[PDB]
Parts: C-alpha cells; structure tokens; sequence
C-alpha cells in the first residue's frame, strides 16, 4: 500500500488474511468490507495481488474480470487521451487498463496516487472490484427476499436475521430496501407476531418490533 | 486509525480480533470494552469497517443502524448547516451522516480529526456505536436481575457470579445499581448466608459478605 | 500506553493476552506480574479497557471496583481540591475518579502523564488495581500455608513446590514468610527427611535442603 | 527486501508463509502471485532464500535453476561486458550470474537497486523466477482445456469453476485464451446449457450466460 | 527492555514465549540461552517480570532468589556506599537490591543504563539470574554423565546424543569437560565401537568417531 | 542483529522460527538456507543463541563446535595478533575467539561490525556455522546418489524428486553434480524411459526429458 505517503508492500498477513476469507466465508457480503479493509490505500499492484491469490472460484473470478474491463472501456470512453511528449515533473494520464495495474508499472502508481494534484488509481480501481464483487454477491445469494418467511414456532429474532441477512445480498437502492422492511417484513411474519406488529403501528422500530414480539 | 497525529488502516488482526469478539461472545458486556478498545482513534470509515465486517446477527447491526440515524437526525436538529463557500484552510460543518460516514470521504474524516480546533467526529460516531451497542447488550440478556437467587447448596462466590453479571446487562443507572446491590442481593441469598448477612450489618463490604460464607 | 513520551492504543494482542490470562489461569499470583507487564505505560482508559474485557469473574471484578474506590476516596482525602481557575499550560488538580479514568478524559491523561514534573495518573492507579488484585488473589487461594505437609512417599522436591505455591498467595509480609519458611518448611516435611534436615542447621540454604533429601 | 528506500532482511513470516504455500498448494497457479507478493522489493539473496528454503519438490526446483541459467546466458550475450578499472562512486556492469544472487554480495545488489539510475536486479531476477514457475505450473497441471466437459446433472456454476481453472494453467496468449472462452466453453457445456446459451448470441457476458443457465 | 538507546516495555510475545519455553522445555540447559535471547537489553523490571511470570516450579524459583540474594549480598560488600548529597546530573551509588529491581525504580534503571558512562545494572542483574540458573539446570538434571554407556545394539549416534545432552547439565569447566570427552565417551561405548575408535588414534574427531561407527 | 546501521536483539518469532525448524526437518538441505535468512544481519552474540537454543542433536551441535574451533585456529593462524595499545577510536585486531562470540562483548561486535572500513565478524562466524552445517546435512543423509534408481512402475518425475533430493545433499562441487546428471539421471531411470531419453541427444533439458517420459 500507500501511507502517511510513503509506499510499502501487502503485508504477508494482510494477504493471507484476505485468502482466508475468501476460503471460509466464499462470497458473503462481509466480503467486501473485509476486502475494503484489507485494501486501504492499496495500489492497482496490490489490488491484483488479492485477487489473483484466490484460486478456486475462478467463475466469479472471470466474470471480476469482464466487470473491471467494461469499467475501463467506459473510463477510456470518457477519458480520451491526448497525444504529445509528456512534460518533465507531469504523468502521463491514465488509461482503464493503467488503472487495472496490466499496463502500468509500480512506479507510475506510485506516480500517479503521490502527485500534486493525486491521479487516485487505486481508489479509482477497487471502486470497479467493488463493483464487480457486489454483482458476485448478489448473483451467489442462495435465497431471495420475498422468500423468507417466519414459521409458526421460529423465534422472532431469527426470522429478522434471515431477512437482514437475505436483504443485505439484494440487488435495491436505499429506497427499495426501505420498501421491503416497510411492507414484507411484518407482513410475512407469522399470524401471531404478524397481529402483534400490526397493532404498534406504521412507525414502530425494529427494537419496538422485537421487543414486542419476545415472549411471542 | 490516527495516532501520535498521523493516519493508518485499521489493521489486519485489529480487525480480525473485532470479528472473532463477535462471533464467540457474541453480545455479552465484555463486548464494548472489547470494541473501544479496538476501535481507539478509528475514523468513520474504520469504524464502519468494523460493523459492516459482522456477518450474521443483522437483526441487532439493523438495530445499530436505526440508533445511528436517531443520533444522526439529532445531531442534524442540535447543528443547523449555514449556507455559503467554505473559505481557505477551513472544513464544512460535519452532517449527522458525515460523522457516520456515510456522506464523508476519509480526506475529510481525516481534516475535522487533524483540525485546529479538532471536530472529533470518530469518537462522536463511537458514542453513538457504543450507545446502541449497548441497548443491544441490555436486549439480548437472557436473565433478568430479578430472578438471581442463590440455591440451598450453592456457594456463595458462584451466586455473587451469577448476580453481578447479570446485573453488568440492566438498564440501570449506578443509583438504581447501587441499590439492587443494597437490597436483593443479600435478601436473595440463600436462608443460611442470608442471616449471615444480615448480621454483619447494612455497611458490609462484598469481600466480608464472600468471606463470612465463605465455609458457608 | 505511552512509551518513550508518545501515546498509543493497547495493542489488539497485548489486551488479547490479559484476557486469555485471566481465563487460563483465573487468580493465580501469576496474574499479576503478568498484568503489570502487559499494563506497562498504560493510561487509566487502557487499565480500564484491561479490567473491562473480562467477562466471566464479575464477583472479583466487582472487589477490584470497591477497593479502587477506598483508594480513591483515601486520595481525596489525603489531596483536598483548591478552588480557581486553571492557569495556561497548567493542569487541574486530579481527583480520586480522575485517576481511576471515570471522571477523566484521554487527553487529560496524557496531559498529566507527559507534564513537567509528571502526575503519575497512570501509575497511580496500576497501584490501587494491584492491591485489589492481591486481595482477590489471596481471597481465592484454595489452601493455608499450615496444611502443607509432605506425604511419606512424595519427593521433597514437590513438597517444596506445593509449600512456596501456597506461600506466594498468603497475607504475610516478608518477615512473617520469612518466619513460615524457618519454621513450618522443616517442621513439616516426612519424619526422614525431617530428621535429615534438623541434622543440617538452621542456616541451611533450599538448595542444601533439597539436594539432602535427592536420595531420600 | 529494500523499501522507501532502505535495506531490510526477507521477515521470518515472510519466508514462512512462502513455504506453507509451496507446501500445501504445491504448485497451483495462485502460487505465483503469492510469490511476486511475498518478494516485492526483493533482492536476488532474498529471491533464493525463498526458493532454496523449499524441500522437496526438487525436479521443479531444478528446472526453475535451468530456466534461471538460460535466462542468465541470454543477458550476458545481449549484454556483453566491457572491461577497465570501475571509477569512483560507480558500479560493474551485472552479469547474469550477478542478477541470479550468485557471483554479487548483497551489498553489491543494494548499489546496483539504490544507485541513480537504479539498476534493477531484483525485478530482473524476479522475471526469470516468475517465467520459470509459469512453465513449472504449465507442465505439472493435470488436465488438458480440450477435457472439460459440463455433466449432464453438473450446475452450469460449477462447470465454469473447472473451465476457468484449467485455462488458468494453460500455455496460450491472450488471444488463445479469449478463442477457448469464445468457441469451448459454450461448445463444451451441456446439451441442455449449450442449446440455452446459444440462443443469447455471440457476445454474451459470462453473467449472462451463468444466470442463463442458473435453473437449469 | 532499551534498544538503540530508548525504553520499551517487555512485548506480549517476548514474555508469553518465555512463559512457554519453561512450561514445555521446563529447566531443560536450552532454557537458559532462549532466556538471555529473550531478556537482550532487558531492565530489572523487565527481568523480574520474566520469573514472577512463572507460576509452578516455585521450589526453584525459590532456589533462584536465595542465589539472587548470595550475589546482592555480595556486591554490597564489594561496592560498599558512600553518604552524601547526590549532585545535579549524577546518580546514586546502585545496591544489589537497586539491581534486582526490588528498591530501585524503572526511572532509576533506565537512569543508570543511560549514563555517561553506563552503570550496566541489566546485565549485572541478567549475570546472577543465569547463574541461578545454571544451579537449578545442574540440580534438575536426571542422568549423571558416568552412567552413560552405549547399549549393544545402540547405533553411535544415538549414544552421542545421550552423551553430549547429559554432558551439557553437568557441574564442570571446559578443562573437566574436555576431559570427560577424552576418557568417558570412547571408553563407555559398546566393545564393537570401542575396539574400532581406540584404533582411529588419540586425538581423532567426532566427525571422523561418528562415521567409524556408521555401518557398525 | 543490525539493520540500515543499527542495533537490535534477535526477535521472539525469529529465534522460535529457528527452533521449529531444527524439531520439524532435523537436518534437511533447506535448514541451511532458513538459517541464513533467520541469521541476516545477525551478531556472533545473535548467531550463539540460534545455535545454543537448539536442545536435543548434541551429537551434531558439538561436530558443529569442532568445526568452529578449526577455522578459528585457522583464523588465528593466517591473522597472528600485534602487541600494543590500541589507539582512540580504533578496535583491537578480533581472534577467532572473538569471532565466534565466546571472548568478546556485544559492544565490540558492534564496533567491529559498524567499523569504517568494517570487520564483518558476523559474516564471518556465519560462514564457519554453515561450513560445519553442510558437514552436518551430508553426514546425516540417509542415501548415497548412486542408490537412486527408477522403479518399474515408477512415475518419471518421482524419480526426479528422489535424485535431485539426494543430489542435495552429497559432498561434490558443481562440476562433480554436473556429472551425476550428466551420467547417472538417465542411466538410472527404468528400461522403458531410459531409451526415450537415450533418443533425445546428449544436451537434453530436464523439461524435455520429464516431459518425455510423462505419459510413460
Ligand atoms: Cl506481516
Ligand atoms: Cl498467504
Ligand atoms: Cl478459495
Ligand atoms: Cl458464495
Ligand atoms: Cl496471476
Ligand atoms: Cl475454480
Ligand atoms: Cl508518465
Ligand atoms: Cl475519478
Ligand atoms: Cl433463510
Ligand atoms: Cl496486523
Ligand atoms: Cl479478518
Ligand atoms: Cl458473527
Ligand atoms: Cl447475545
Ligand atoms: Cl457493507
Ligand atoms: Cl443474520
Ligand atoms: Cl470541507
Ligand atoms: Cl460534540
Ligand atoms: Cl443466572
Ligand atoms: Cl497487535
Ligand atoms: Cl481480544
Ligand atoms: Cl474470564
Ligand atoms: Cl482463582
Ligand atoms: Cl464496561
Ligand atoms: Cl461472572
Ligand atoms: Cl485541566
Ligand atoms: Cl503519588
Ligand atoms: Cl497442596
Ligand atoms: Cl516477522
Ligand atoms: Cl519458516
Ligand atoms: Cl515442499
Ligand atoms: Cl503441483
Ligand atoms: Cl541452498
Ligand atoms: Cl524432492
Ligand atoms: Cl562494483
Ligand atoms: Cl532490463
Ligand atoms: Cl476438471
Ligand atoms: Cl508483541
Ligand atoms: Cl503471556
Ligand atoms: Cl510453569
Ligand atoms: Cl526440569
Ligand atoms: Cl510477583
Ligand atoms: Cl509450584
Ligand atoms: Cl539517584
Ligand atoms: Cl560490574
Ligand atoms: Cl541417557
Ligand atoms: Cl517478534
Ligand atoms: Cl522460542
Ligand atoms: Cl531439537
Ligand atoms: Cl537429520
Ligand atoms: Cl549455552
Ligand atoms: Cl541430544
Ligand atoms: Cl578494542
Ligand atoms: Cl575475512
Ligand atoms: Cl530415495
């Protein structure tokens, strides 16, 4: 990585880390912030580095892949370059691919991030990672929302973390999970708790909610 | 984090500590220690990293969320924004979701925490952490402080085990604590420790208490 | 802690290590050079966070809070607050509580703790924590110092570890120790090794003891 | 290693973490970036302690050796050294052995990577290293890409994860590659599958043609 | 410990594998060189934190003290103290219990370790506690070196193991070492071998001892 | 060890590496290797606690100090010390002794080291540990390199494992090894492969000859 801003490698240990997540716990939204994490100030090397350390997965991998490229198309789209001898203390500007770290050196990325003003390739990046991982997320998810159902002696407080769980990997803006727990939430839990919910009100809370249905 | 003041990413270990904390003691009192402790001088987004890090138990990171935001809409009404450009070498007024992280970039994070005088906005965002962390905790109890009552053949230690910690998860203030201590404690115990108790006299210390049933 | 004189945040393994020391071991006398070592440098918040992440132990826990707060109580009695306002680049006068972190802030510690002359704040308190600590250890130690006697067939050398274990979690000062190891180590031991012993002097040294009673 | 930029020794971790990858994934294609990783701003004496600290597996290691020789014979023709006394404040030109750890000091390697211009050993040697693996990974791959063939009950999810896997080690440019994914991996898939993914047309994503095939 | 020449507290781990070491190996003569290895620089705090740290082996512990105390004894006696006033800039004369640790403060070690010229109170400290040691190695030995003997079936090697380990606890300079190797080693091993190193010569090598007895 | 150039002790995780390592693979080629990198900039101080540490393999541990004491006579012998004081700011001419640690400080190792011009006596003492140690692994190996012979069912690049594992450890200059490929590899492979690789020609790689015989 890059900090307070001096360059280092990926520690062997934030790299193990990052195996070992993607081993256990696969594709499960937790991923992403433990990636994030482990990626703070990360450089494309670094960022490449993590990915290519996963083998197994290769699926997802692949399609990680395809995400970043159509990316770096749309950055090269938007961005076009323009053709001359780079002046002395200046960068070049970046291309999708530069960003990727497939055709940039680590020098360059160090280059890049450092300059006054920072050219943040590695942000710009595992944005894109990001990205392609939440499709992986949301495409792996065994379950989807409207299917989460409380069972006649499922304690409340399970039911309510099958549906978070099973919302967090939904693909929905803000507004549309807002909806979900609006509307699915107390309606599909069971005719007990489902009388309960209902008699609160329209803006109860969750802690209201579960507390309310606790001895239930 | 910052540190003594330069910035750093939440480490590797810091952050697999946290996890571990969750998945093993899941929501005891221990917990929040636990968590200031590993969250010492963490930023927003370090703070977020924690959270978002949680798979599973969603029911109560849901609740997390809803307390966040009540602070944050409180925050928002206490600190009314005022209109205009932000002069040279100064920062905007921090939003409720800028201090949450949401609406903030780690830059500026950084430039409210770093600032002369400092807008701590990672330890006002851990108030809030810690605050509904702790309506968590005192939810998830399984015991009420009501209900401790030391058995005919129980020793006196295991009961003052079983009470304390229970008493660790109420909602109490340290006067209504104070109290429980002063009243049900020596009366729950068990008829041959209680007149023990009771003859020692109403200003006894817990370690003359343990002592004096001690062979009891 | 602070460490040569910069703060820092108690490492995730340095609290990591007193928790598992106090699961492992529970109150062994151990404990508490293992404490002062992992405590070294630490401030009141850091002591705090120590005592705090023990879950489990609460009979204990809660001695240690009435013993810090004899001290602490003693401290503002022997230290009576001077009315006024606090002059530039001085301090106020630390109380009882201040100390003991609860009436404290972070920075406050380490304005004491850094001061020219310092305010010990840190120190202070690792004294209090410790004396409640040897109370607690000396509270729970299973066996008296006068029921330990060598069996007829147990070699001197584990009679000698059962004696000085037993003797390290007594209320003795160094002359009454000194007294049980004159008297009751060589009163105490098998009727061979007892007439051995007597056979060798009164100033005979453990080493000289021990190795009298090899063969026996 | 060296880094901003000053000599270091290759960490205890560092190299143990290398071995348990050799050890336990022998030498699967993620081996590679786990090296590159493991050996950033590595000098030639750190890349053979990485490579010499492996037992077993010494007809691979040997090969790399054989590579590394062949690579070194090439330098030394391409670049052939001139002869004279070496002035002051100024280095010999690297030999091929000198870039292979062989005939340098280490201080020799830390003149030639921190001089000005930097004469790049370590990413010299890390080359031929990385070259050597690819062609180890290459040859010990069980399976040929013409081999994999989705099962009649196999989930589309999994057919790819063999696919991709297998193409991972694979002798083929890019363009190879980009021909296997675009003629084999739909020829090869199912009748079912096949028939399915036909029909989205020529330019479908892998996404595309994984959620295609998801029910199915 | 203090390191260039700035002080540090004893690390988790430094302590924790100390701890480790006389748990599993307990006083096994590898012991002591792992204990100078993990008290490098080390203060008297640091040191006492080392031995209190053990609990078991109190017998010995014990036995460490009374040699402690032998060799404080003995340096106030040859370093007997001068009263006065002590100057501006200048330290107190240190007392064997200033070096022990047990009545001088870390302020006043660090003080001494410090000055111009050092008072080495660490190292003077770190002396008597090997030298204690040593004692309890000597003493805690099973085997006396006389009583190893080659068993007719026994390969050389094996025999020399034994040896060589029985040798390393013994009470002896280099002189009666030496000439235990001269008489012991090649008399007490097995006639076969015997017979065949007596005709290699007097002053013949282990290597060459070793490998006379390989296929014997 | 010292580090760009400073001083610090031997690491808890170095030293326990060192161990570990010596417990697990005894005397494999590779504990060579691991001991150089373990040993990196390590003082003679730093080298006898590595050595020391080990317990168990005394028989080895002392051939090791025989071939230590031969190239300090050496030393003493091609370097014969000259009388006189030694002047301000220079060092006294080190013996073999003081090389190998056993008759001078950590002070004057430090001095030596840090010298300009330096006197690297700790490259130097590494250089005679590791001349003993190649003595060590070559006596220890169980087989002979003309024992090394392909079964008949034996996959070729077993084979290979086994030769070039062997190889590794017998006393022969690369000229000598060079042969034993040349010669033996070939020869003593099984009917079947052995004529394959005899159609090849003379200057075949190892490559081309294991992938000759892969399908065999
Ligand atoms: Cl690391
Ligand atoms: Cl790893
Ligand atoms: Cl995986
Ligand atoms: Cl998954
Ligand atoms: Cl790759
Ligand atoms: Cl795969
Ligand atoms: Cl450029
Ligand atoms: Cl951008
Ligand atoms: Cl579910
Ligand atoms: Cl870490
Ligand atoms: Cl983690
Ligand atoms: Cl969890
Ligand atoms: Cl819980
Ligand atoms: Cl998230
Ligand atoms: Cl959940
Ligand atoms: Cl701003
Ligand atoms: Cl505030
Ligand atoms: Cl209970
Ligand atoms: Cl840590
Ligand atoms: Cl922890
Ligand atoms: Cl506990
Ligand atoms: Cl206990
Ligand atoms: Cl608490
Ligand atoms: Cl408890
Ligand atoms: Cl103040
Ligand atoms: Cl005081
Ligand atoms: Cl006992
Ligand atoms: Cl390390
Ligand atoms: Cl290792
Ligand atoms: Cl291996
Ligand atoms: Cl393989
Ligand atoms: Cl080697
Ligand atoms: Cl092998
Ligand atoms: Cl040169
Ligand atoms: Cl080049
Ligand atoms: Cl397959
Ligand atoms: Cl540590
Ligand atoms: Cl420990
Ligand atoms: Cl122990
Ligand atoms: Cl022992
Ligand atoms: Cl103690
Ligand atoms: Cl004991
Ligand atoms: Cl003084
Ligand atoms: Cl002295
Ligand atoms: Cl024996
Ligand atoms: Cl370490
Ligand atoms: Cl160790
Ligand atoms: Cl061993
Ligand atoms: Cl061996
Ligand atoms: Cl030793
Ligand atoms: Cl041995
Ligand atoms: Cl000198
Ligand atoms: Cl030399
Ligand atoms: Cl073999």
């Amino acid at each position: 990585p890059i900090v307070q801003m001096i360059h280092q490698a990926i520690s062997p240990r934030t790299l193990n880390a990052w195996v070992k997540v993607v081993e256990e716990k696969a594709f499960s939204p937790e991923v992403i912030p433990m990636f994030s994490a482990l990626s703070e100030g990360a450089t494309p090397q670094d960022l490449n580095t993590m990915l290519n350390a996963v083998g197994g997965h290769q699926a997802a991998m692949q399609m990680l892949k395809e995400t970043i490229n159509e990316e770096a198309a749309e950055w090269d789209r938007l961005h076009p370059v323009h053709a001359g001898p780079i002046a002395p203390g200046q960068m070049r500007e970046p291309r999708g691919s530069d960003i990727a770290g497939t055709t940039s050196t680590l020098q360059e990325q160090i280059g890049w991030m450092t300059h006054n003003p920072p050219a943040p390739v590695g942000e710009i990046y595992k944005r894109w990672i990001i990205l392609g991982l939440n499709k992986i997320v949301r495409m792996y998810s065994p379950t989807s929302i409207l299917d989460i159902r409380q069972g006649p002696k499922e304690p409340f407080r399970d039911y309510v973390d099958r549906f978070y769980k099973t919302l967090r990997a939904e693909q929905a803006s803000q507004e549309v999970k807002n909806w979900m727990t609006e509307t699915l939430l107390v309606q599909n839990a069971n005719p007990d708790c489902k009388t309960i919910l209902k008699a609160l009100g329209p803006g109860a809370t969750l802690e209201e909610m579960m507390t309310a249905c606790q001895g239930v």
